């Protein structure tokens, strides 16, 4: 069976083992530096199997031998922001925090995908490609799945249809300058601008870049963890299946969109191999000038990253 | 408990009891005029339960007042085509059959959202609202969403990626005509131009023309059911769960894209009220002179129709 | 749509919520006394449908108003206990929890199902039934359904099978008196006995009865919620699908095992009128000294709810 | 990607490919001698997957290279019975099919597991195990399954309760001595008996052995294949999951019941190694006597069989 760590059983950490669990995609190792909290998550999810009919060996531990030999290692051991903060805030902390966890996580799965939640997203992911010393495309984070998720969630109540029909690209850091793409968003292959007019629009797009402290406003004890655990899992489940899912996530880039060595959030194609190719979308001059702010601040974090 | 009822028990009929028992939806009463077929897969069908954990009730039966009340009623009793035939080559006899069919079922059935299946697509889906008298948006054809689903599939497959992140719009009647649009399908938001050359698109729209042919020649007994079925199967579900799907169905036009008076393949908005809302795409000058053509092959098999 | 109400957003109450949205059941509603909780769990659980692809409507409040005609009440109000308490510990704060509750939903709510999930689980169910005066069929305690599960799932384990083959029903209080009938527990139709040593089985039927301290004791700062949200959870199935589920479940015996007056774990047939048929098991001599034990722990609870 | 290759395409196999193709196990070929109609099927279930959104690989082919190095192989290539017809009838013309088949699929897949449908099942499964070579372990027949499915139906059906926590076991070959175990079938944990009167339990265990002919006699022109199909699946899954399901599959027997060389209806723990281990349950006379009258209804198949 295929081995799932995920390294820091808090909200999203855990979440993306029940998430997970749901699918049978493998065994499910939860690892967290607190004694009991993974153990006991573990176990609860586990108990949960005869009533919701799924066979899966979901369990914790605060050892990380045991996430030896993974196929993908999730990173969710961060701490989250409070209301008023940013998530550039945290890279201090979360900067040891996923230092530690890399260090000890990769070498025992150097064939391992490993998908960074920790925040801030961009500078972490690029902090643990340099740490795991991985290949550049088995080294990923998550936050394009969530941010389009978020927008998509929006047009759809916006416009009245099912989310099923609802699909939308979305690029740039995992901050305020992130930049949605209504130009490539469509409901059943038709331009959503055909649905929503351009004030209302305007209006979700600034919803979907606030998302995230929109929540931890009504929360106040904590951020997201629903959407952003659905999120991990699609890509976790991407890789197991090789699914070749068509999602934005932060890769690597090289010279795509005019920039370089950064991780950046850019359409990609996921499967077995992690990110197997960086799709590179034909942006218009406005695009492109959303696109470079983001690409100015995640390179700001960087360089405070750089500085640590 | 809503209540669907399948007339015609044959490959397509059959197949949709599948998908949907499969789904939890709710009863569902198979109904044809051979004895012992619909009773034998109903049974059949129902023993399968224990197996994939469904709960469902499924009944085969001769006997119309069996359908009374059905929340949808999906007719799958047309004769189906042989190598080397077109769909419309079916018009006097499927006519007489779902002349029989409507005019007995409808009446039992008065708040019923009539499926329509039988071919040729658009001119039976015609005849039933004729024939039912019921209100023009309860009364609609399976067709559009199939077509779509071979041409979704084609583009997923020359591109390599997930199904599950294509979709495209699809125009027309349910035949050579029939008009895929490639200006409205997206991948994950982007254009599909972007990723099949076309050339390469130019045989997929053809391959989506002439999809069912194909699969009739290979099959030589019959015509197609796994991909028909699962259409219909999302169509009822789309009404049965007011979902607000939004696809290409076989829909009355009172003006729309400049078409009077005919059931032809549009994109739609599809929940409990049946067709709530026809979409009214800015097609430019090729695509409207590919859907007029499509439109005057309707009007035809309907010319044929009403001087039966 | 059906409507289901859940009085109550923390760990429980969210996370069933979560096993809910992804079941499409109908419309949800996470109520909850402080501000911001249920809308932000609400909202990140709603932006999650486009990744999961399941149109749920989740809504959070803090108004009972929100929560009106309601086809199931779900209540998870009530205070979770800490390492070191017994259940029973919580009586005092959750009785008025539970009192409050009830009497601003239950009016509201005339015709809805309700499952009472507050610990104690048997005395707050007794309490909704009587601040509610709803028909006793109609108010439920979940309690069986997640003790049996952890029984299954301790007998899976051992045994070296898929929990999806492992049936066992339970009886009593939900307390330490609890009451696993290994007896009346098979895998695939053959008796546990045939699979598991008396010893080692003996240490599972404890390892149940003291479940959710086990996890009490490792989360530390919390108690057990994936699989009593699951278990809540196919108990609102149950209800809203009318699946005629055979379970072990709170109810309201009037003489049933010798026991008039009071809710107590027993097996039901569960369906859309709650407590459709409570099933009298011939217990032998040890199984009943063992459930009038439990009778006696219930009833003890029972004298100190009428004592606040 | 797991790899699963169909024997024989007609309603078993197709049916087969369409249960297996939703749980996205695996790639799928389906094969036949008739050309065009592995191929079509395959086509036109491929087609559906952006409707029902499966990621699944199936391909139809009359060239068992294909096949090569599945790591599950079943065989659905046997003719089928009419009206009026024992499976024994079968038995020339599907020893000829079957030893074509595994003579060809065998050397091309020497790690797979073969699942036999083809009837009269216990003796293709023995005949199967002898033409392949391969170890008795990973060459097992599917019937049990199905007549227990027939028999947990027929009893849901009786009692008025959901399938889902209806367990049956049942033993024998797969023919009219099968036999139907009531003191091994529960409900929720608790004995049929306390659901069921004995006159009506008689009644269901007789349906259950003529389950297959009552479907046989109101098709007419075929016999059952969505609960066969089913079936087959769960057992598919088995295997590729390693879920250790417990089950009665007809496996090979050395000793247990007393019954030597013979592939016989038994109850399994059935995981990645196929048959990984038989369960000896302690059957009372009355019990035996069933099982021996159905060990000498197969031993009567096998010596038609070494006559062939
Ligand atoms: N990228 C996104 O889209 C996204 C979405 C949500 C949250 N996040 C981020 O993910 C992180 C986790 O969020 P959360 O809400 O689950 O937080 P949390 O505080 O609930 O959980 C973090 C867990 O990490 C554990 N931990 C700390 N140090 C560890 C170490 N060295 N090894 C192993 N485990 C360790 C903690 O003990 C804790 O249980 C945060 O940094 C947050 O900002 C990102
Ligand atoms: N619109 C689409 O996209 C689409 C896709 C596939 C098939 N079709 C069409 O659907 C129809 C069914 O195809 P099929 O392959 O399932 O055919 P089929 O021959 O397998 O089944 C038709 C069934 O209708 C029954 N029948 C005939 N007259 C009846 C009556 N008066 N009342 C009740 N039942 C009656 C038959 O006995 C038969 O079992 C055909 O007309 C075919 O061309 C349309
Ligand atoms: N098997 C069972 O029956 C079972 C299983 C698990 C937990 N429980 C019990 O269920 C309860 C919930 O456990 P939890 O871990 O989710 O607790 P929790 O503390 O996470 O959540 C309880 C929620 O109730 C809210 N609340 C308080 N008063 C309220 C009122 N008047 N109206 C509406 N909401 C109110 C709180 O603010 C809080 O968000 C506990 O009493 C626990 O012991 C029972
Ligand atoms: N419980 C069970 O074990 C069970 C259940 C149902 C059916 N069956 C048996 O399974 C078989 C299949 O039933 P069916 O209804 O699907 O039949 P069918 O006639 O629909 O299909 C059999 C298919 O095998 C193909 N075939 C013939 N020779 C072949 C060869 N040498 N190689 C590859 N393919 C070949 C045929 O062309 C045909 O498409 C029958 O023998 C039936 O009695 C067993
Ligand atoms: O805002 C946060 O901290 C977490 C959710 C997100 O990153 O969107
Ligand atoms: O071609 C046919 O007759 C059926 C399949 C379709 O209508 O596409
Ligand atoms: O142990 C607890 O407090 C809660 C879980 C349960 O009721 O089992
Ligand atoms: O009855 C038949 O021929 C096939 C179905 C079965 O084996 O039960
Ligand atoms: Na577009």
């Amino acid at each position: 069976r295929k081995k799932i760590s995920i390294i820091g059983a808090g909200f999203v950490g855990s979440t993306t083992a029940h998430w997970l669990a749901a699918k049978e995609l493998g065994d499910i190792v939860l690892l967290d530096i607190v004694e009991g909290v993974p153990q006991g998550k573990a176990l609860d999810l586990y108990e949960a199997s005869p009533i919701e009919g799924f066979d899966v060996r979901v369990t914790g531990t605060n050892n990380y031998a045991d996430t030896a030999n993974s196929d993908v290692i999730v990173v969710t051991s961060g701490a989250p922001r409070k209301p008023g903060m940013s998530r550039e805030d945290l890279i201090k902390v979360n900067a040891d925090i996923t230092r530690a966890c890399i260090s000890q996580a990769a070498p025992l799965s150097p064939n391992a995908v490993i998908i960074m939640v920790n925040n801030p997203l961009d500078a972490m992911t690029y902090l643990a490609a340099e740490v795991s010393g991985f290949p550049k495309e088995r080294v990923i984070g998550q936050a394009g799945v969530l941010d389009a998720a978020r927008y998509r969630t929006f047009i759809a109540m916006e416009a009245g249809v099912s989310v099923k029909d609802v699909q939308a690209m979305l690029m740039g850091g995992h901050g305020d300058e992130m930049v949605p793409l209504p130009r490539f968003s469509t409901i059943s292959g038709i331009p959503v601008s055909e649905f929503i007019a351009p004030d209302r629009l305007a209006q979700i797009v600034e919803r979907t870049r606030k998302g995230g402290g929109e929540i931890v406003n009504l929360l106040k004890t904590g951020s997201a963890y629903y959407a952003p655990a659905a999120a991990t899992a699609q890509m976790v489940e991407a890789v197991l299946k090789d699914k070749k899912r068509v999602m934005p996530v932060a890769a690597y880039l090289t010279g795509q969109y005019g920039l370089n060595d950064i991780y950046f959030g850019v359409p990609v194609i996921l499967g077995a191999g992690g990110v197997e190719k960086i799709l590179e979308l034909p942006l218009n001059e406005e695009e492109m000038a959303l696109l470079n702010a983001s690409a100015k601040a995640v390179r700001a974090t960087l360089d405070t990253l750089k500085s640590l």
